[PDB]
């Protein structure tokens, strides 16, 4: 009596795991006396754009392409009095496969096992 | 007797797990006494946009593309007063698998024993 | 007595698993004596835009495209006054399996024993 | 006796599991005395759009477009007094399988045995 | 009587875990006394951007790309009074296989006993 196995096992289970927290915190104010006198708060903010002719990537590809041709960004540039920002901006990007990717996964396991007994 | 058992297991399961947590805080203010005297506020803002003959990937393609061509993006830039952000902007991108992805998973397990027994 | 056993399990099963939470915590204001005074309050906001045969991708295919040409994007920028934003703007895209993508799954798993037993 | 049992399963089951919760919180205001004069509140915003042969995605297919060509948004942008922004603009889209997917699931167990007992 | 076994596990599973936490304190204020006297607040901002015939990988693939042509990136840059960031901007990559990856996994254990006993 003879036995055979063979318990292949091809995984692929790639993951991440993260707790993720943001805290205000606590903020007191007791008893703030406050006089304020502002004025005439006349603020100039001019944002010109011209372009021509712009291009990205003219050729073959790009696997993935986060990056910009010209291009403007602007966050939280002029805050003027008061500004408060508590966990204002969170970007998170979490890829396990990235782009232009070829998984080929072959799991065939062989047993053919040529016994003669006699 | 013989026992031939292949319990051939071909698995593909990635998966992010995630606990996330905003939480604005606590924010007293007990006893606040204010004088306040903002005669004349008059912010200018003045945005010009021009553009002629823009482009983009034009050539073989891209597998991803999040990146742009001659944009503009504005956000929270001029806040005055008293202006609150909390946990304002979340940009949350989780991908498993990106694009142009070829994925070819062949699980063809194979037990053939030529058995002879005489 | 032989017994042949081949429990083939091909399993594709991807998925993201997410607590998601936003507390706008605890806002207390007691006993605010406030005096506000502001005449003349004129903010003002030009924006213009212009184009002329503006394209993207004007070529082969892009899998995956959330990348803009020449656009304008304005959010939250000038508030002027108690003005609060909690939790205000979440952009949440999960992709388990992008755009463009060939899935070629092929579980076949063969068992044919060739005995002879005399 | 002999017994031959191949369970194959072939299983396909993506899927995402979410807790989602927002919670505006607790505001609290006691005893709030206010005195406000805000003569001649006069906003200006001017907005202007002109375009001329615009065009996206002139050539070969996209898989998947959720870019534009040049276009605007405004959004929240001129809050002037107490204004309340909580949980407004949540924009979730999950997506499992993507746009321009070819899927070709074959699950055809092959279980033959040539058996000859004499 | 004999026994073969091959258990054989080829297991791919890389994973990040992460515990991320931000605190934003205990800000306490007591006993605030303040006379502010801020005539004639006229901040001048002004952006110019020009562009002409500007390019980005015009040649092979770039794998993964997240440098950008010329681009202009403004954030927090002229924040005037009382402006508090308190965790503002959090930018968290995690990637498991970058893009342009070719993965060829090939788990096909093999038994076949050339077994002759007589
Ligand atoms: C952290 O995550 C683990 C499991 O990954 C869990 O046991 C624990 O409760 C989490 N803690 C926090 C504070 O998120
Ligand atoms: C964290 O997630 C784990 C499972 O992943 C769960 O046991 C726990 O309760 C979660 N905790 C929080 C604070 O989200
Ligand atoms: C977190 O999710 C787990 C299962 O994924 C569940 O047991 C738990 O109650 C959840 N907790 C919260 C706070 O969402
Ligand atoms: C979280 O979801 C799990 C199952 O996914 C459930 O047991 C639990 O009650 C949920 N909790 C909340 C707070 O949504
Ligand atoms: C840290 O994560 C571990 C598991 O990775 C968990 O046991 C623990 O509670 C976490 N602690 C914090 C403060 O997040």
């Amino acid at each position: 009596s003879f036995e055979l196995t063979q318990p292949s096992s091809v995984s692929v289970s790639p993951g991440q795991t993260a707790n993720i927290t943001c805290s205000g915190g606590y903020l007191g104010e007791t008893y703030r006396s406050w006089y304020q006198q502002k004025p005439g708060q006349s603020p100039v903010l001019v944002i010109y754009q011209s372009s021509k002719r712009p291009s990205g990537i003219p050729g073959r590809f790009s696997g993935s392409n986060s990056g910009n041709t010209a291009t403007l960004t602007i966050s939280g540039t002029q805050p003027l009095d008061e500004a408060d920002y508590f966990c204002q901006a969170w970007d998170f990007t979490s890829v396990v496969f990235g782009g232009g990717t070829k998984l080929t996964v072959l799991g065939q396991p062989k047993a053919a096992p040529s016994v003669t007994l006699f």
